C-alpha cells in the first residue's frame, strides 16, 4: 500500500515502504522504481486509497493526519475550490484570481439558511451559522480571520459582511453602507508591501448590529495601530497609502490645480518608495503624464488583479457619495493629505550664526505656502512651529525640526483617518441593539528583511488573537467533553501564552519596560534592549540577532536587536527607533498650532508628555478581548499559497507550516473524536415536553431523545450521552439542527414521527 513520506517542496510525497530500520523506515517514490530515499517513522503518515476523491470536510478522510490534510486542500485547490472544513473550522487557500459565480448573489441566496454541510464549504456558511446561532442562542456572535499577510483575510472578510447586509439586512440604505465603509478605510488604512499589493495597516472589528427581529439596525467599525512611520518613508518596492496615489493618479485637472499635485516623484513623503500606478494596458491611458514619474515611464504599471489606482479613485468617491458625504466633505479630506505631502516637502538648513538653530531653505517656501492654505495656517506661525520648540522658546537643529516635521503629518494624518472611521460609522448609527455579529480583520504576521516596533505590535496582535483560539477551540473544549464524562483522547498543544507573558508583564514585560525607557532623562534603544535581555537571561520565545537562521541578520549586536520565536514563525527585530515609535504624544507647540487653525475642518480633527503607544494598544486588545470572550466564536484561517502572488501555484512545504503553525493540524487530531454540535437533554427534553403524549412522557429524558434520534435514522456511533448534555459527532450539523429547531409546527411533526416509529 502506498503512503505520505516527506518532499522538502512539496511537504509530501507518494510512494511505498520498502524496507525497516531501527531509527528509520526506506520508502520508494510512487512513478519510478529502483530510486529510494530513508524518513522516520513518526515522519510517515498512511494516505487515502483514491488519490483523486475529495472530501469538503476533512473529518470525513479515512485517515486524519498533516499529510492527508495538507492533498484534500491540494486537490480542492487544483480544481479551484479554495474553501474545506475540519468540522465548524474553515480553511481558506487564496486563488489570487476571480473564481467566476463564488460570491454572487445567486451563491448568496443559495447559502440561506441552510445547515452547515448541506452546501459546499464556503464563508457564506461560517457567516450563515453564525446568524442562526445568534438568532437561536439570543447570543452576539463573532467571525475570526486569521492567516499571514496575503492570506486572504481582507477579501474574506468583506465576503463575509456583503452575505449577512444582502441576506438579513432590511433592503434599504443602511445594508449597502457597511458594505461601502471598506473601500473607504482601505484608501486611508491600506498599502502596498512587497507581501501584499492591498495591505492592511491597521486591525479592524466590524460589527453589523441587529434588533429582536434579527434584522439589521446599523453597524460599528473598531480599528486599532494604522502605521504612522509609512505616511512619511517607504522601501523601493513599497508605497505609502493608497490615498496619494490614488489621488495623484485620478484627481480632475481643477483638484491638481487646486491641492498642488504632480508625480509622485515631487513629493518627499512618497519618491523613497514606489512611484509607480496600479494600471492595464486601458487605465495607464486614462491617468494623464502629468501625474506619470520617470519611474513609471522606465519600468510601467503595477500590476494587479484588483488594484487600480485610477479605476479604484472613481469608485472611493463613489462609496464616499453612495454614504452620505457631500463635495466639501470630499474636498477637505483631500486638502489634509495634500497638505500632509506638502509639509512632507519642506526642507532645512543650519543656521548657525543667524538665529542658532536653522532655516528654511530658499526652495521649501512654495511646500511652505501650499501647506499653509491647505491646513488653514498662517505661513510663519507654521515656520515658527518647525523650528523653535518651546520648553521660554528654544531653536532646533536640521535633523530635530526633520523629527517635527513628520510628527505633525503622522499626528494630522492619523487623526484624518480617526475621522474617517468615526465619519463611516455616523453613516449608519442606531440608539440601541440586540444582539451583533462583528468580523475581526486584524494586520496579518509579517516580516521583512528588517524587522521593527510596527512589526513587534502587528505580530503581538496576531499572537493575542491565536490565544484566543487555543482556549476557545483547545482548552475549553476538551474541559467541556471531559466535565461532561465523554472521555474523548487529550490532545496537548504548542501553548502561546509564554510568548504574551514575555511582552505584557505588568511593570516587567517589554511593554512597561519600553515605558520606563521614555520615561528615562536620556532614554537609549541600545539600554532598552539591554534591560529585555537582563531580565532574565531565559525565555523560548527570544534570542539575540546573530542566533538566527538567516544570514542577513546575524550581523545585528546584542544591544542592537532580538529574536521573537512566535506561533507563526521567528521574527529577528531590529530595535532602533523603539522607544520613539513608541510615544504617541505631540509637542505642545505642533499640537497648539493645528489646533488654533483659521479651519473649521482641522479644528474639528482635533478635539515630559508622553503617551505610550504599547500600552494603549495592550488596552485596545485587551477590551477587544473581552468583547470576542462574550460572543460565540466562529474560525475562518486563511492560507497564502505561495510567495509570488500567484494563480495555480501550490507550495505544498509553505501551506504546511501555516497548517502546522495555526495549530489546525491539532484541531484535526481532536476533531477525529471530538463533538461539535451539543445540547442540553433536559432543555431538548423540555422544548418537546408541551406536544408529546403520556407514552412518551412516562419515558426518562434520555430514552425520548434516543428514540427522536433513531426516527430521524441517526446512529449509535453518531451521537453520545454526557452527564447532563447531548453530543453530535461532525457530519452530523444537518440533523442536529432539525432536531434543534424550535418552531412550533416542527417540533409537534417530529412528535408524531416519534409514535409512528413505535
Ligand atoms: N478569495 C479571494 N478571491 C480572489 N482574490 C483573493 C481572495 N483572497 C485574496 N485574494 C487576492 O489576494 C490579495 C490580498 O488578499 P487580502 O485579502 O488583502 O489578504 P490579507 O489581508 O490576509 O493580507 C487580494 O488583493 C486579491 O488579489
Ligand atoms: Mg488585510
Amino acid at each position: 500500500k502506498p503512503v505520505w513520506a516527506p518532499h522538502p517542496t512539496d511537504g509530501f510525497q507518494v510512494g511505498n515502504i520498502v524496507d525497516i530500520g531501527p531509527d528509520s523506515l526506506t520508502i520508494e517514490p510512487l512513478n519510478q522504481k529502483g530510486k529510494t530515499f530513508l524518513a522516520l517513522i513518526n515522519q510517515v503518515f498512511p494516505a487515502e486509497e483514491d488519490s483523486k476523491k475529495d472530501v469538503e470536510d476533512n473529518c470525513s478522510l479515512m485517515y486524519l493526519n498533516e499529510a492527508t490534510l495538507l492533498h484534500n486542500i491540494k486537490v480542492r485547490y487544483s480544481k479551484d475550490r479554495i474553501y474545506t472544513y475540519v468540522a465548524n473550522i474553515l480553511i481558506a487557500v487564496n486563488p489570487y484570481f476571480d473564481i467566476p459565480k463564488i460570491y454572487s448573489s445567486e451563491t448568496i441566496k443559495s447559502y440561506q439558511g441552510k445547515s452547515l454541510g448541506t452546501m459546499p464549504p464556503h464563508v457564506f456558511a461560517i457567516a450563515d451559522k453564525a446568524f442562526r446561532d445568534m438568532k437561536v442562542l439570543k447570543l452576539s456572535q463573532s467571525i475570526i480571520v486569521s492567516g499571514e499577510s496575503g492570506a486572504g483575510k481582507t477579501e474574506n472578510t468583506k465576503f463575509v459582511l456583503r452575505y449577512l447586509t444582502e441576506s438579513y439586512g432590511t433592503g434599504q440604505d443602511i445594508d449597502d453602507r457597511i458594505v461601502e465603509a471598506n473601500p473607504l478605510l482601505e484608501a486611508f488604512g491600506n498599502a502596498k508591501t512587497v507581501r501584499n499589493n492591498n495591505s492592511s495597516r491597521f486591525g479592524k472589528f466590524v460589527e453589523i448590529h441587529f434588533n429582536e427581529k434579527s434584522s439589521v439596525v446599523g453597524g460599528f467599525v473598531s480599528h486599532y495601530l494604522l502605521e504612522k512611520s509609512r505616511i512619511c518613508v517607504q522601501g523601493k518596492e513599497e508605497r505609502n497609502y493608497h490615498i496619494f496615489y490614488r489621488l495623484c493618479a485620478g484627481a480632475s485637472e481643477d483638484i491638481r490645480e487646486r491641492l498642488h499635485l504632480s508625480s509622485p516623484d515631487n513629493f518627499r513623503y512618497l519618491n523613497r518608495g514606489c512611484t509607480r500606478y496600479f494600471a492595464n494596458k486601458e487605465t495607464d491611458k486614462q491617468i494623464l503624464q502629468n501625474r506619470k514619474s520617470p519611474e513609471y515611464l522606465k519600468a510601467g504599471s503595477l500590476k494587479d488583479p484588483l488594484l487600480d489606482d485610477h479605476g479604484d479613485f472613481i469608485r472611493m468617491c463613489t462609496a464616499m457619495k453612495k454614504i452620505g458625504l457631500d463635495d466639501e466633505e470630499k474636498l477637505d479630506l483631500f486638502r489634509v493629505v495634500a497638505g500632509v505631502l506638502h509639509l512632507g516637502n519642506i526642507d532645512f538648513e543650519e543656521a548657525g550664526s543667524t538665529s542658532g538653530g536653522c532655516n528654511l531653505k530658499n526652495k521649501s517656501t512654495q511646500a511652505l505656502e501650499y501647506c499653509a492654505e491647505l491646513l488653514g495656517l498662517d505661513q510663519d506661525d507654521l515656520r515658527v512651529s518647525l523650528t523653535t520648540r518651546v520648553m521660554i522658546k528654544v531653536p532646533l537643529k536640521v535633523e530635530q525640526a526633520n523629527n517635527a516635521r513628520d510628527a505633525l503629518a503622522k499626528t494630522v494624518y492619523s487623526h484624518l483617518f480617526d475621522h474617517v472611521v468615526n465619519r463611516v460609522n455616523q453613516c449608519f448609527p442606531f440608539e440601541t441593539s440586540s444582539y451583533f455579529i462583528g468580523v475581526l480583520d486584524i494586520a496579518g504576521f509579517e516580516y521583512f528583511e528588517h524587522n521593527s516596533f510596527e512589526q513587534f505590535c502587528i505580530n503581538y496582535c496576531n499572537e493575542k488573537l491565536q490565544q484566543f483560539f487555543n482556549e476557545r477551540i483547545l482548552k475549553e473544549e476538551q474541559e467541556l467533553y471531559q466535565k461532561e464524562g465523554l472521555g474523548v483522547n487529550e490532545v496537548h498543544y504548542v501553548d502561546n501564552q509564554d510568548c504574551i507573558d514575555l511582552i505584557e508583564a505588568r511593570l516587567v514585560g517589554i511593554l512597561d519596560i519600553l515605558d520606563e525607557e521614555n520615561r528615562l532623562p536620556q532614554p537609549s534603544d541600545q539600554h532598552f534592549t539591554s534591560a529585555v535581555h537582563q531580565k532574565h537571561k531565559d525565555h523560548f520565545r527570544l534570542s539575540i540577532p546573530r542566533k538566527s537562521k538567516l544570514a542577513i541578520h546575524r550581523n545585528i549586536r546584542d544591544d542592537e536587536g532580538f529574536i521573537i520565536r512566535h506561533f507563526a514563525g521567528a521574527v529577528c527585530y531590529e530595535t532602533t527607533q523603539f522607544v520613539e515609535k513608541n510615544n504617541d504624544a505631540l509637542h505642545m507647540s505642533l499640537e497648539s498650532l493645528i489646533c488654533e487653525s483659521r479651519d473649521k475642518f482641522i479644528r474639528e480633527l482635533f478635539e515630559l508628555s508622553f503617551i505610550s503607544v504599547g500600552n494603549k494598544f495592550k488596552t485596545q486588545l485587551n477590551l477587544l478581548l473581552d468583547k470576542l470572550r462574550s460572543t460565540g466564536a466562529s474560525f475562518i484561517r486563511c492560507i497564502k499559497p505561495n510567495l509570488k502572488m500567484t494563480s495555480h501555484h501550490f507550495e505544498g512545504a509553505q501551506i504546511l507550516s501555516q497548517l502546522q503553525c495555526s495549530g489546525m493540524v491539532s484541531v484535526l487530531d481532536l476533531m477525529q473524536g471530538g463533538f461539535p454540535s451539543r445540547a442540553s437533554f433536559h432543555e431538548l427534553y423540555n422544548m418537546y415536553k408541551k406536544y408529546m403524549p403520556d407514552k412518551l412522557a412516562r419515558l426518562d429524558p434520555r430514552l425520548f431523545c434516543k428514540a427522536l434520534f433513531k426516527a430521524l435514522g441517526l446512529n449509535e456511533i453518531d451521537y453520545k450521552f454526557g452527564l447532563t448534555k447531548v453530543f453530535f459527532r461532525p457530519g452530523k450539523f444537518a440533523e442536529f439542527d432539525q432536531i434543534m429547531k424550535s418552531d412550533p409546527d416542527h417540533l409537534a411533526e417530529l412528535v408524531k414521527r416519534v409514535n409512528h416509529w413505535l
